[PDB]
């Protein structure tokens, strides 16, 4: 039940309680920081003040002011007028407080407290310049194949899915891009949950009950068409369990010039079936590269109501620490509200969730120690629009609050995938 | 700016499909040179004469919210009665819909209407899954009002007797509206989960005869 592994490794929760136990509170009024001490006693005499200023992860200015704030008491902070900045996006502002001396329990540069916020945000008007290369459909009874260039895209007519990708005579999946809406259960999903004593009122069994792993895919509508610059794919799934429609998936793949496919996703839900652990996509990737790299909540992995800590910039990762590594195998590794991924020879841009890792959720769910875990063919990646809470204000029951159960009934959202 | 603003146009083209027709538009609101909306839209015409109008907006994170997000026009038909399937009979907003009840509903066109003596916004019904009024039904998830009296007459006059009906009906289609508040008059009183701040909006709807 810890924060730290028995060796002392950290579990990611444990920056979460570091951030939320922050002894220095923060306000933003036009230029102006208000720093507020929690102190009771001392005067803050080994801290000092770092803020930065950047436009989607690049800097455009940085500075320091020394903090000297009683107990209880607050100090105001000036803000220079800042540079203009050139192109579209939005500008963050981080703050951080530092300790520049070492401690009896800290090593000098240690950071205390961090805060975000948005500032400015200049949205992208200007038309990207308008490319000529035409993609080229090609339909045969089983499949549709477009084609730029030497990039190929091939649908499968029967199941409806992308069921591979070409650059050249490479290929890029193991697995079709399949929509996905179940998790490996979570501690908090399971509680007290038995083979031999079942508790019906858990997330894992409710979500078992109604068939949710077990559910079949079965295609409703599967359309190819050609455009002045593009090919569109419209599809439809629904989702059954002996009879129930739980789920209905209507999507479109708009294919263009510049090599880029768009996809637009909408989801039907059904009321009166247990809100699902999330709306999303999964595929079996076929290359295995070094490093991930992303605009979004990091660097640890962070969930929607589990993501305070996480600040949002530009990381880059071994995919190695993109797992997490419970001795009790779930779900994990996720980072939210990214705008940019990017991995191997792909980039996915947007505004989704994502984890990503050697392991798929089907073994991850299936094996009950983390030592037994064998490393996959390819790469098993996750892309969710929509994500449910963890929970945690106990194990041995529903902790998730209403406000992080994905209880709408419709949901939206869009990927652009392309090649970096 | 939000009242001053004017749409200027980024992109319009047009495609013919197999059994339809897919027209694509895209729009940036400004004020000052500052770019406040960005609404991105297709109208699909099928075989059967309907048109699905897909909407995705985003909005600048460091405007102040918007008060809605939505359509308006005025149409030229005056009909006596409104049917709609969705949360009735009486007028309701997002923050104060409790009473109302989910069902169809069929009143009068004046009733769509609240004659509050100092005028503005009124008459909205949300959660509402089908609109019908004369030959017209709109169908999707969305809130609305219906009447003879613009937003720009209603903000310009002060004493409800002084209005006038106009030619036609104006209707207001909302895939988003902000909630009214009113934990008192005299200061922002709108609670955060009723604010548009999401920066980014999608919504659509089905236009048919019947
Ligand atoms: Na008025």
């Amino acid at each position: 039940n810890g924060l730290v592994f028995a060796d002392r490794t950290p579990h990611p929760a444990l920056t979460e309680a570091k951030h939320q136990q922050q002894f220095f509170q923060f306000r933003l009024s036009g230029q102006t920081i208000e720093v507020t001490s929690e102190y009771l006693f001392r005067h803050s005499d080994n801290e000092l003040l770092h803020w930065m200023v950047a436009l989607d992860g690049k800097p455009l200015a940085s500075g320091e002011v020394p903090l000297d704030v009683a107990p209880q008491g607050k100090q105001l902070i000036e803000l220079p007028e800042l540079p203009q900045p050139e192109s579209a996006g939005q500008l963050w502002l981080t703050v951080r407080v530092v300790q520049p001396n070492a401690t009896a329990w800290s090593e000098a540069g240690h950071i205390s407290a961090w805060q975000q916020w948005r500032l400015a945000e200049n949205l992208s008007v200007t038309l990207p310049a308008a490319s000529h290369a035409i993609p080229h459909l090609t339909t045969s009874e089983m499949d549709f194949c477009i084609e730029l260039g030497n990039k190929r895209w091939q649908f499968n007519r029967q199941s409806g899915f992308l069921s591979q990708m070409w650059i050249g005579d490479k290929k890029q999946l193991l697995t079709p891009l399949r929509d996905q809406f179940t998790r490996a259960p979570l501690d908090n999903d399971i509680g007290v949950s038995e083979a031999t004593r079942i508790d019906p009122n858990a997330w894992v069994e409710r979500w078992k009950a109604a068939g949710h792993y077990q559910a079949e895919a079965a295609l409703l509508q599967c359309t190819a068409d050609t455009l002045a610059d593009a090919v569109l794919i419209t599809t439809a799934h629904a989702w059954q369990h002996q009879g129930k429609t739980l789920f209905i998936s209507r999507k479109t793949y708009r294919i263009d010039g510049s090599g880029q496919m768009a996809i637009t996703v909408d989801v039907e839900v059904a009321s009166d079936t247990p809100h699902p652990a999330r709306i999303g996509l999964n595929c079996q990737l076929a290359q295995v590269a070094e490093r991930v790299n992303w605009l979004g909540l990091g660097p640890q992995e962070n969930y929607p109501d589990r993501l305070t800590a996480a600040c949002f910039d530009r990381w880059d990762l071994p995919l190695s620490d993109m797992y997490t590594p419970y001795v009790f195998p779930s779900e994990n590794g996720l980072r939210c509200g990214t705008r940019e991924l990017n991995y191997g020879p792909h980039q996915w841009r947007g505004d989704f969730q994502f984890n990503i890792s050697r392991y798929s959720q089907q073994q991850l769910m299936e094996t009950s120690h983390r030592h037994l875990l064998h490393a996959e063919e390819g790469t098993w990646l996750n892309i969710d629009g929509f994500h449910m809470g963890i929970g945690g204000d106990d194990s041995w029951s529903p902790s998730v609050s209403a406000e992080f159960q994905l209880s709408a009934g419709r949901y939206h959202y869009q990927l652009v995938w392309c090649q970096k």
